[PDB]
């Protein structure tokens, strides 16, 4: 059997956040999130993550997948893994160990580290890694024999002890019942008053059991977040890692060092995507579509041999062919038929738009139901609320729909109708009809020559 | 006699494309053409492609400046160079062999290259670099007296010689007369059952002839692209060449690695460019004009002095002076007079824009012939199009559109009207006329209590 | 004593541009402003700034805080250090003399560069760091003893120099007295045919006096710029160590390499900040605000917990809980009160906007004076100008101004009024009444199917 335990009770003071350190997301999800999809990989038969501080707000996420312990004081990763006693103590199998805040720490690296600690037996196998700054970090101490003595804590070590360059990751496994029988043996002696899970390393040394250390094949993967600045090059490796999939899948972009696509997008062959480019949540892209520069999508699914140029996409459905932007905004509950055309500058909201309408600009679509080959000309408002209620307005197939025209819910536009440009309409437009609502236009012959504009006035 | 060999066939089965991977764009031309343009530094006497894979849409690009080949199956390297025997074999001289995927070798490179073959009397000499990630290339094989042996792939490599960090970069240069020669005792006994171009070098060991490596000076510049990995590396580089090229000539780049200027932009001294702006196609930049983040620019003559600020601009002409922004969009065809304004969420298409014109707000002008000291107030829409043709409309000088009108084409502004705000114009108005279509104000005392807005309704 | 002279007055020709060279800005001020401030950190007695080229403009920027001298031909900076005698030669102290092109070298590193010079007891103490690329840089050659031997410039250096790696800062520590007495003993027998300061090393060592090298802790600090690829290497610096102290004081940077905040902008904390946010300026963002991707902040104050997607706000106000985008553009001298909200392709400029006010869209609100809970329907234009003159415009609190209507300052809109959508409003509307100025809607039964856009007529 396979075991797990989470840290993540800490306070995570150097962040200094109100909210609780591991929940701090790494492209859309919290780094405890990553952390839990990676334990997943060794499949373990239990899995106990240790909460405490504002221990409510992190059993939000994910309330079911694993058990949970409360650590009511905050008195040290060692004290936080004995609060998973009364569930783990007495049994036997392979408990891994991992921080809440290490979320680039990835499955295959745990498979690897639990197969090693197997492989050679061992009581007790730290993952490790190396790097040029280890300040913060365990450090691991060896013998000439390269045997693993001890770890030795930033605020523990000497001025020697410091210059090691190799570091604890915070993941160990340990044999689960020699885990919980070393760990009465720890105590706060140290810089930080606190029980050190680290002290471990040193009680298996004296019994002499096997301690062993696997080391990442990818450093980067050992980043331990503990403030904003941690957080930033979680956020760089795991946008690294995820844009290099993209690519490896066919997707091209201009610059995958500066593109923002979150950890479940997902996009498929041929897409194109120009730098500065943000993909959110539960986003889809299809195939050959191509994303500009600047444009956001979040929670929407856009389809294939779309152009999204510079705008912004929410919880929306776009389908195949669409062209969007550039400025556009297409607001939640929204959907574009294959073949629609958004413009420049408009705002499409709580709509449903027919295949190869278009509205190219300075318009607002709002709580409308929309037919195919509709033409919204520019500045076309269509008003829904009254400042307590939302109307709702129907517009027909092939309706032609006069720029700045302002057309005033609960309204209906029937097929083939055209509305005057300028004109408001406040009642239904039959089918086949034509509809006018705006001033007739009178000139006042020399009139300009009296106004504060004209040239001879100034 | 120089000849020039540049391999284009491949199937590029790594990159995902149904796009040849020669024809995948950095910087804003193909792979292709980036070669091209270094072979041309060599002014070899013949130029010779040799296409297979959609041959067709390769010698789309450039279908006269060489000699194309085409190889029905993609069997290799060296059977690709095959193709090419009815043209050069035969002839005394000196022949570079290049690949299309290798967009950062430069003309300097190359004429480096022959150089370094004609002075060293080599039979053949390999461009090679060296990287700590080798992976993927042929390595460059030699004896302990740096002598070089033969070129191994990675298929067909050792373990032991996977270490090797000095790599093929696929750039050569042959006697003619022995390359042919040597390509006849070539076969496909190899991990990838290909005719290998890289198996002449042991032909010309087992000969004794003069096989010689002449190293890059920029190992930036070695990459082989066949994945879309390479690809935005390719990307990365190549913009760095060029930015690096324009603040050399006196252009400020916010951030350089962020900027995405196209291979053939001109960018006059003094030009300000933030950071993430993008310039394509044939645009050019004059003197001092400031670019902000955002701004996109294709195709398009930008004055001196000029202001752009987070805009999109397409095969446009704008003149000295002129400020754009923030949020607007000139689209094609439209031409910006001198110290024209053109402020937030406006869009021009197809229109003459006259010297100091002000269109500053919401506003979209098309189809347009549009005088000098005009003024567009916010919400302005110039109406061109009636759902099958587009009509045009002409504003004088001096001319002042009130604020949401509606211009309905084909109509005429004389010089210095004003147009009543709010109003629609269907019918001319005469040079120093008003124009006002729109109704009269009527107020309803108390009536506002009534609706659902009012604060004792709800 | 402890004074202080910077070097200010060089042509800057590879800079490529009119204005002199320490007046290029990074992350918001001058170089030479930042080396002020540095400089400000030993708290000199007496600070001299020589100015030549263009010293005009260089004396505006910080015309009080030190004392200016000018060198009428920059003969070199050994010259330039001349031109001081007339106010330092026989005082008696330690002289930092420092480059206007450096702005990189904290004044930490200064303090420290003067501490070691005094414990030492030198005569004259270089500051100096190590680079693979010490192009450019005068190198600092030693002897077996690795005791300093001189400096010799790129331009004079022998082929065997310019592999040395140590190179000069710029930035030095001198003995008052003998600063100036080594200085008569310098002439222009170089390859630059300037007096170079560098020389006065040589002079210390002929005479025996102690001369030090004080090394930077960081390198990077060591940049000089004398072009624009340097320039922009300054602002990459500038740009890490500023998000790098934002971070550390709890603002989270999706990516902080691509995030350009000046240098004097007051960020608190829990702020998060997508990449490619722009903060110029006298710039202040309160607590727990969220900036997206684009936004541009210049010389503007942001309250708490606002959201500001993708817009460039200019010298104004935004109170906590406003939203703001996307693509809004708040424009000089607005405030917009608690909890407003101003939504996509809306422009405020010089208007108040009252607590709780929404505009959402497609509107332009300029020199108005608003209340609060005021509801401004989309496509809403407040007409301010009439091509001489600007009028105002006051809207009393719970007003709804209907989509698309225009109204026409100056006038007043009172508490609770509705406008009607469509509306040119040109007189006032009382409280509580309601008022309407647009066209009654006539509709022409099958009037359409005689039109272009009618599917029968194509
Ligand atoms: C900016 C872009 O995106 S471009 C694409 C958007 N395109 C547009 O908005 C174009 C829309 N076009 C219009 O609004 C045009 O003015 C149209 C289509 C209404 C003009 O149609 P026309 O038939 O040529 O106008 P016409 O003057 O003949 O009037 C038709 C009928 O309406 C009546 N009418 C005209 N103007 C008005 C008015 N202001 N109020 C009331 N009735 C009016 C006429 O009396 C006539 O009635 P009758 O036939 O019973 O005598
Ligand atoms: C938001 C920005 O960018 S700001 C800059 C944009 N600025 C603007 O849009 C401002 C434009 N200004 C306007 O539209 C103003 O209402 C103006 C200029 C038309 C007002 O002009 P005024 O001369 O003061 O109006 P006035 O009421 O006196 O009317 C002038 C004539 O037109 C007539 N008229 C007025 N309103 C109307 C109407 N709705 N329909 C028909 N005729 C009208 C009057 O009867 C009068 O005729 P008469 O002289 O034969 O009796
Ligand atoms: C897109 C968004 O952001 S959505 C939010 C913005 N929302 C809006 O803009 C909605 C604004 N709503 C409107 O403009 C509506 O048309 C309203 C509120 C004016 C309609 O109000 P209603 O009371 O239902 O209209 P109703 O037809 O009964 O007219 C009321 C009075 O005005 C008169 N009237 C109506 N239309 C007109 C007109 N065009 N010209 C002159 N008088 C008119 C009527 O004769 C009536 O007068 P009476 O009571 O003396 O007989
Ligand atoms: C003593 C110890 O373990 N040191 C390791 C820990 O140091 P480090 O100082 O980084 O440890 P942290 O304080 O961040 O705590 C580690 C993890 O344990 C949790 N936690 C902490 C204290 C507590 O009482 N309860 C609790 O649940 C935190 O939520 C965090 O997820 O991680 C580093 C790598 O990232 C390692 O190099 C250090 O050797
Ligand atoms: C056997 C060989 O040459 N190996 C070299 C080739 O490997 P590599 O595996 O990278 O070679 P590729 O398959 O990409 O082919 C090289 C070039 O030849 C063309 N092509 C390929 C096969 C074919 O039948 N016809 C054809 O025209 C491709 O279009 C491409 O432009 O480039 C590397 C550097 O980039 C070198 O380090 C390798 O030593
Ligand atoms: C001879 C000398 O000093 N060389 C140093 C100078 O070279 P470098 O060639 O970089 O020197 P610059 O020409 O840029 O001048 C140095 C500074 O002195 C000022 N200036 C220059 C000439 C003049 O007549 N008047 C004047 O005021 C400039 O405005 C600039 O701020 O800086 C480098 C580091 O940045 C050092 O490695 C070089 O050893
Ligand atoms: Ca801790
Ligand atoms: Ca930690
Ligand atoms: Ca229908
Ligand atoms: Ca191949
Ligand atoms: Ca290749
Ligand atoms: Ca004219
Ligand atoms: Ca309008
Ligand atoms: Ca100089
Ligand atoms: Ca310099
Ligand atoms: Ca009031």
């Amino acid at each position: 059997s396979n075991f797990a335990i989470i840290l993540a009770a800490g306070k995570g003071t150097r962040m200094k956040s109100d909210l609780p350190k591991v929940l701090h997301k790494v492209a859309g999800i919290s780094m405890l999130e990553h952390v839990f999809r990676s334990v997943g990989a060794i499949q373990p038969e239990k899995t106990v993550t240790v909460v405490g501080h504002k221990a409510e707000l992190v059993e939000e996420v994910l309330a079911g997948q694993t058990e949970f312990v409360t650590q009511s004081e905050q008195l040290g990763t060692g004290h936080a893994v004995m609060m998973t006693e009364p569930i783990l103590e007495g049994l036997s199998g392979h408990t891994l160990v991992i921080a809440g805040d290490t979320p680039l720490i990835t499955g295959e690296s745990l498979k690897n580290l639990i197969d090693f600690h197997i492989n050679h037996k061992n009581v007790a196998t730290i993952l490790t890694a190396e790097t040029d700054n280890p300040f913060g970090y365990g450090r691991i101490v060896r013998n000439d024999n390269a045997e693993v003595l001890r770890i030795v804590e930033q605020k523990d070590a000497t001025d020697f002890e410091k210059q090691i360059k190799e570091i604890n990751t915070g993941t160990y496994v340990f044999d689960n019942e020699r885990l919980f029988e070393a760990l009465k043996n720890i105590n706060t002696n140290n810089a930080q008053g606190e029980y050190y899970i680290t002290d471990v390393i040193g009680i298996f040394r004296e019994t002499g059991e096997k301690v062993g250390a696997y080391t990442l094949k990818d450093f980067d993967e050992s980043l331990g977040v503990n403030d904003r600045v941690a957080l930033a090059t979680a956020e760089s490796v795991m946008r690294r890692r995820i844009n290099h999939k993209h690519m490896v899948n066919g997707v091209s972009f201009v610059n995958p060092e500066a593109t923002y696509i979150d950890i479940d997008v997902e996009i498929a062959p041929e897409v194109q995507i120009e730098a500065n480019v943000i993909l959110k949540g539960q986003t889809k892209i299809g195939a050959e579509t191509v994303l500009t520069n600047g444009t956001y999508v979040v929670d929407s699914t856009i389809g294939a041999g779309a152009v999204i140029t510079n705008s912004m996409i929410e919880e929306s459905s776009v389908a195949d062919g669409v062209t969007v932007g550039p400025y556009a905004h297409i607001r939640p509950n929204s959907s574009l038929g294959a073949q629609v055309h958004i413009g420049n500058f408009v705002e499409v909201k709580g709509s449903s738009i027919g295949e190869n309408t278009k509205a190219g600009h300075l318009t607002y679509i709002g709580n409308c139901e929309v037919g195919s080959n509709v033409n919204f000309g520019a500045g076309t408002i269509t008003v829904n609320y009254d400042g307590k209620n939302k109307y709702k307005t129907v517009i027909g197939d092939n309706v032609f729909v006069g720029s700045n025209s302002t057309i005033i819910a609960p309204v209906e536009l029937g097929d083939n109708s055209l509305v005057g440009a300028g004109s408001t309409i406040t009642k239904d437009v039959p089918a086949d009809a034509i509809a006018i609502g705006r001033g007739r236009q009178i000139n006042k012959d020399e009139y300009a020559t009296r106004l504060p504009h004209h040239p001879k006035n100034q």
